[PDB]
């Protein structure tokens, strides 16, 4: 098989709340998570190399 969470790993009743980045690994509850969504966006736009696209 190739399903997921399926491995050990802490236990909380909140996690739907919070917030995680899968290129980060932090989590926020929501207004802090607008200053994560700024910085991790221009991270990524920023991160742009070996680039090639034509019609
Ligand atoms: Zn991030």
């Amino acid at each position: 098989g190739s399903e997921f969470t399926s491995s050990p790993r802490g236990d909380k009743a909140a996690y739907d709340i919070l917030r995680r980045c899968s290129q980060c690994g932090i989590l926020l509850p929501l207004p802090i998570l607008n200053q994560h969504q700024e910085k991790c966006r221009w991270l990524a736009s920023s991160k742009g190399k070996q680039v090639r696209n034509f019609s």
